[PDB]
DNA sequence: TATTCCTCCTGCC
RNA sequence: AUGUAGGCAGAUUUGUUGGUUGUGAAUCGCAACCAGUGGCCUUAAUGGCAGGAGGAA
DNA sequence: TATTCCTCCTGCC
RNA sequence: AUGUAGGCAGAUUUGUUGGUUGUGAAUCGCAACCAGUGGCCUUAAUGGCAGGAGGAA
DNA sequence: TATTCCTCCTGCC
RNA sequence: AUGUAGGCAGAUUUGUUGGUUGUGAAUCGCAACCAGUGGCCUUAAUGGCAGGAGGAA
């Protein structure tokens, strides 16, 4: 338990009622399922097409049975994790269904070696039977479990003598019953000079010789032939080879792993990475882009879609970028510090598109109306008094599938680490400041699309605002006469969709930010007898804190009468920018 | 004839009637050249030497042939351009004799090709007999000329028999007739993966395997032994191969391809840039280099042949300056703000000696004074004055080569882009001023030779030169403690063979500009309303528009006598250099 | 005296007498020595272990006959030197025991090559048996020596039918025999296309080729085997081949030419400078590090060896870098706009180490005070003044050897080139200003470690320290709060082992530098006429070198106890710390 | 011739 | 007023793979640099793992 | 299954 | 109140050489890039040469 | 042991 | 005063190719880096093509 002894009350368990109370369900519940209503019956067998005539079959629990095998592998993940440190070893060999590995890492394992070999293993899953799971449970130290609980759980995991393809346990007890193969494989690696790793049924060997070693793998004309040695360790382990999918790659040639380039660093396919940039192309170019649903029916992606296979290439080049670093040696040299777009010359090709796309979903292709704020806080103000004054403003909200489970209608903006990193935007001024100027560039950079929805900043009042003010006055000048009469009205049309709304002005003309907009009842308040500082200048409690205890407690009854202001101002610049599409 | 339709004018020709029309030339001219004289009787023979005590016989036509040839070239030539428009299709393989080809993108082709093949056509003129050429007229599907036209084309083309060497339209039909080759040749190329390019008769085969593939040539112990393949398709077309120049080359050794090394980039051989430079070291130390002419002997040699083997090598190096600006990988730099001789950082090494020479003929191995002006238009009013008083001042001209023909003997510096890019001379103040600057170490480079002219810098009085004048009094101390004094005398010895000319100041002692010196009566002479804008800072006529207009033209006799002060100075100028030069 | 006589006086020499006033010896010593006792009773023998099972035994001469073979040796590397210059020739092929030859010009001679072949001579000197020796001297040109003064030659310069290994004269003798080799096989090699150099025994010929000519050499299953024609031309010059020594060495090794590596540039082992590099690790770590001593055991290890390990390595480093300048290749680009710690951004990881250990040697592990100063001539004012009061201050002392050799115990901080190299000390007030910046970290930078010593910087009174008194104001802030009384002080405790020591400040308030500190009837000294400039005039470099320096006027030293005073209490003070 | 939980998307197997 | 004539088209236009980087009206091209002319799997969930985009408390 | 000594240390052979 | 069972560890975790560069609580590791899967010697003085750190006249 | 002509020079074939 | 002798000169000094870059009292050399130890053509007009240097209109 805790992640300090759940292998050792596996262990003393002696009965399925022990073993029913380690996985939390009741008894009852749990040999009904298993046994009264046999586990053989309770399986839907579902296909993938495959381009090789066949297709591959995929055996999938119902919907009890599970979760039974969902609460087995969570149970068997902690074991193997408390196995793994109770022998004080690391897991160097397997990266398939194994946490914290992924196949960066597996890729990364044989990063930049002279001969990769590919071997596959046919019908991995098939080849544990239900005689080798429960040998396992019974004979494998660490576990020795009591007939009763490996019998159990090998009947659980197996449908027709195998482990299923689509078992939420099957992967895990597939890396527990190959690990033998594992440690056996990179002995024979180790013996003659390779590098090994697996990855589910995937087997890589690479090795930095100019040929491979002749025990391993020969190239005959007829192809590549695995040597004897290798193919009866495979099989002396109980699991067969998928002979037509046996590869030699040299490094003239892309060497794979696992769907990595590997010929000198971990990239992506540089087709993949091709077809996305054409893809978010097309996308900017016309409305959408097109992809094959199921039979080559094209149809429109959707953002999502799209957003995920940026973040797929992001994810192997934020590795990349965290390695070199490891590695960089300071140098001379100076530039301008970063100026107006020189903030992308630290970018990749693939980082400059993906900072693109990024762009775009926030300010150019927009479904609804995006706000920017100037600070951490001001999204959760805006948040709670949308939320509270939800009936107020109707339109500014969506719906979900009959469920009451309305949404805010806007994209407020969350500026982090990684929009500073692509985008530029940390959420000071000055950055502010430099989005405003970069955006006429920005906005042409997209074929002559043009947004649907406008790009509202929403900030404070001569707190912050002061540059980006003069910039607009000496600049944009998209009023005849515009100096202080601007710096009060409901809001501002600077460019194409972009709008500016600062916080209202007190009776008295005061300049005042966003905070002041809630009733002097709220700001008073104390959190443990701290006095809330006015904004922060300063016993005191800063306005992350009235955030997070006071503006989101709800139990607080903060009633939002001065902010309705702040969302008509919105409302109407919708209304707008429509008419702008209809001039 | 629009450039589209001579081809179809020569098509639509029937008789020599029609042809004689075409060429623009009268009938009777055109048959008594061919026909009453033999167009046999009208050919030379000469002779150029070959390594091997050998000779190169050229067979060339007279003056009254020669000019039909050339019209049939011409006319052939815009045939050609038209038949490649027609058929869609451009120019890739052949770069000899062709409009808009030249050695450059020959050698481009194969800039980096693992291995080249270079074979040479035997006697490339003397197997275009007349047959082929008549037959190509009447056969070929984009002209199948009328048979008179195409045998009188060929019968004014042809020596006895072939196509002789010097006819102007031997190269134009020497192409046509080789496309048959060309395109056979391609066809096999691009089946053994190669790349084929033809210039004139030198054939390049190259490829970037790493073994030139059997059939196409192959290594054998007696050297390069053309594939049975590549034989039979050059013979096949009517042409030999000169088995004494096949060559295969290694990126080991030098990969020449029509006079230029393609190893890594289109570059000129290492040893004639080599020697281009040891010649402008001999001109900078000796006052002359030595070459060798015809009967052995060594001559000295002109300024104008050196400045052409420069300008040759100068043609590779913008051609590749051209390419690294397409690529350019843009990324941080920092050049340190520039400096004195640090426009000199850009250029690469023949760069820097071209620049270096031009230096040299332009400021320190004249032979006749440089007037150096900023700007560009008071060169012009220069030309022109100098022009008009050229009974004034006779020693500032030198006559012609027989009759009579005066000519102004200065060279009036002119200011481009390229004396930007090799000088850093774009015709500004302060340039000029950087000029002066650098103006001592330029005349010690060249080894303490000494300038046989003077270099005089012609400035308007103290309106540029404010800055300048400065200088020569803060770091220079030209003259004893003078500031404004300077500005009163008709000329200024700033050191060594430059001397500063400005502008006579007015009757007042007022700060005034060469152009003030043109009488005030032209001054106006304002056309379609549009006063001329003296000094174009104040729609008005600039600068260029006045200097064309007034001083250019004639028919109004512009009383040029305010620059006879300028002439004046030249003279006393050059008088105190020859009296400085015999100290 | 006189180089290029000798070779003439040598060959133009009749008797032992014409040759005794040659070496400057007189005849009957020379005679006595040679002759009347033994030359071969004349050589102590010891022997130096080998890793294998053999050992390496060398004869040397007891310490007359060293003196005449010394002799002999400049003698003979004289005429060498002499011949050379005569045949308009010069030395290429040899680097051995040569004059102005190295390991590093030995390696140099081999940098990129693709193949290196390694040959060892077995029993060098031993094949220079005497016959041999007297039949050069005599039947070789350039020399043509009287039958008796070759024989007495030989005769001197050789044991039992060779040539000692520690007589100070068989390392040219043995260059001037081999040279006909070096011959032979220069153009043996020139033939097959192949560089060639000698350094005493160790033969390298090295082949840009990727197969080694096979009349050179071959590998075969059993190994390396020279070919023929290189086996003749060696055992044919009256030479063998120690067999169980050659090599034969490709790119993807390490490819090593008397000791260097040669792969690409020459180079320090990787192994050495990574060994140098982790015992500074334990010195400045620990108080020391340990290293094998002759026994097998593991002892200290001073400061010297340490010392003599790094500029090992800063030769070849040295060289490098000359090379470098001569290649070169001019650019503009900014160098992180100077700032703190950016001096090091020129020194490559060796140099870097070597830094480090330097100023490890002369602020942090210093066995005595370090005094640093802003110029040359401070330095030598206070050695003379302390030399000048050795009795007043025996605090200030130590004994080198006991003999009476009492030495200055303080350790006078100098500046040159390197140290504006290594450690940006020029002596400028700026690299002062600057060192103390930068003394937190480079004391942090050591572990931890806590100087046994303080280190105190003399400097005027605020006529050019007046920037390090404004850092001091407005930064560190030792004491809770000064405007100006920090000029009058005897001392100025700065950081942790880093003082300051201003002048005596005179009683009115002027302003005072060393010189103020001289009486004033030194100062108004004057040689040839003229006076001595305060900063027909003279400098501070003649004021150092001909006043306080020369002892010939018992100058006195009057302000100048005040500040030994000071570097006393500076030491007690930093004790108390210690102590603390 | 700030640390949970719940929707959706990507990728590998 | 003119002034002989011998063979053109196997009918027509930029050889190619991979990797790294940059860039483009782009579901894929182009350019540079490095290495080349072996072979080869390739419509991966409803599950596991690694991530990504959001929303609530 | 600055030009002479003296001491010490490093490296190659 | 519950409910069959047929094979695991030949018992357990990051293949390796050289060069260059950088870096590290370091008598040796680690990372990058380059080239790979041949062989091989190594206790180097009290002597010579090449240097380094100091002290004195 | 202005966009037209004219002169000269370089290179390739 | 003196204080024995056994063979060297095959008689003399920086192996070399190409590319790229840099540089030099230079018709060529030198240095760095990259790849090596195959072969080989070379006096190119008065013609064509591609350029360069100028002058007039």
């Amino acid at each position: 338990m805790t992640k300090t002894s759940k292998l050792d009350a596996l262990r003393a368990a002696t009965s399925r009622e022990d073993l029913a109370k380690i996985l939390d369900v009741k008894l009852v519940f749990l040999t009904n399922v298993l046994y009264r209503i046999g586990s053989d019956n309770q399986y839907t067998q579902f296909t993938i097409p495959k381009k090789g005539k066949g297709v591959r079959t995929i055996s999938a629990p119902t919907d009890r049975l599970k979760d039974i095998q969902r609460r087995i592998c969570d149970l068997l993940s902690d074991c193997r994790d408390e196995i793994f440190a109770i022998r004080k070893i690391s897991n160097n060999y397997s990266f398939g269904f194994e946490r914290g590995k992924s196949i960066i890492l597996n890729a990364y394992k044989h990063r930049g070696k002279q001969i990769i070999l590919n071997i596959d293993l046919k019908d991995f899953f098939e080849s544990f039977n239900f005689g080798r799971v429960r040998g396992y449970f019974l004979s494998n130290q660490d576990f020795l479990l009591n007939p009763v609980v490996a019998t159990t759980l090998a009947k659980a995991a197996c449908y027709n003598g195998t482990l299923p393809q689509g078992s939420p346990c099957s992967p895990i007890i597939s890396n527990l019953i190959c690990n033998i193969m594992d440690m056996r494989l990179a002995k024979l690696a180790k013996k003659y000079g390779c590098t090994y790793s697996r990855y589910a049924d995937d087997i890589t060997i690479s090795t930095n010789k100019n040929t491979f070693p002749l025990e391993m793998a020969t190239v005959q004309p007829e192809g590549v032939v695995l040597g004897k040695v290798l193919v009866k360790e495979i099989e002396n382990s109980g699991f067969e080879i998928n002979d037509s999918k046996t590869r030699l790659t040299y490094k003239t040639s892309r060497q794979e792993v696992t769907g990595l380039t590997v010929n000198r660093i971990v990239n992506i396919d540089r087709c993949y990475y091709k077809k996305t940039r054409a893809l978010a192309h097309a996308l900017y170019r016309t409305g959408e882009y097109k992809v094959p649903d199921e039979n080559g029916v094209l149809v429109s992606g959707g953002l999502d879609k799209l957003e995920g296979m940026f973040g797929f290439i992001d994810q192997v080049d934020k590795f990349n970028n965290i390695k070199k670093k490891l590695n960089k040696q300071p140098d001379r040299y100076v530039l301008t510090n970063a100026t107006l777009h020189g903030f992308k010359l630290k970018l990749n090709a693939r980082e400059k598109a993906y900072s693109k796309f990024i762009y775009y979903k926030f300010f150019h292709g927009n479904t609804c109306p995006t706000i920017i704020t100037e600070g951490k806080t001001d999204r959760i103000y805006l948040k709670a008094a949308l939320h509270s004054l939800e009936t107020s403003y109707p339109e500014l909200f969506r719906e979900k599938t009959d469920s009451k489970k309305k949404e805010i209608n806007l994209n407020i903006f969350k500026s982090n680490e990684k929009t500073k990193y692509f985008l530029d935007l940390s959420g000071g001024t000055a950055d502010l400041k430099k989005f405003v100027e970069r955006y006429k560039n920005n906005y042409a950079s997209y074929y002559g699309s043009v947004p649907k929805q406008p790009v509202i900043m929403v900030l404070d009042n001569d707190t912050g605002p002061s540059d980006l003010l003069n910039f607009l006055r000496n600049k944009v000048k998209s009023c005849p006469d515009d100096v202080t009469e601007m710096r009060k009205m409901k809001y501002i049309h600077v460019f194409y969709n972009l709008y500016i709304v600062l916080t209202p002005l007190s009776p008295s003309g005061e300049q005042t930010s966003m905070e002041d907009l809630f009733p002097k009842d709220i700001l008073d308040i104390k959190i443990d007898g701290k006095k809330f500082n006015k904004n922060n200048d300063g016993t005191e409690y800063g306005k992350h804190i009235f955030s997070m205890r006071v503006v989101r407690d709800k139990k607080r009854k903060i009633d939002f009468k001065a902010f309705c202001c702040i969302f008509d101002a919105i409302k109407d610049i919708k209304e707008h920018y429509k008419l702008m599409l209809n001039s």
